[PDB]
């Protein structure tokens, strides 16, 4: 229930769930196929590129 990012990204465009190159987020919701909705470190809910991000958990 979770993904690795290993792509590095901290800004604010499309309310985009940012993370650092090596990062966890939580994966709950997978409407997209590529962005899916994912909490940050502080279960900050956004969206989480499936491409820059692994499967983990």
């Amino acid at each position: 229930c979770y993904v690795r990012a290993l792509f590095d990204f901290n800004g604010n465009d499309e309310e985009d769930l940012p993370f650092k190159k090596g990062d966890i987020l939580r994966i709950r919701d997978k409407p997209e196929e590529q962005w899916w909705n994912a909490e940050d470190s502080e279960g900050k809910r956004g969206m989480i590129p499936v491409p820059y991000v692994e499967k983990y958990g």
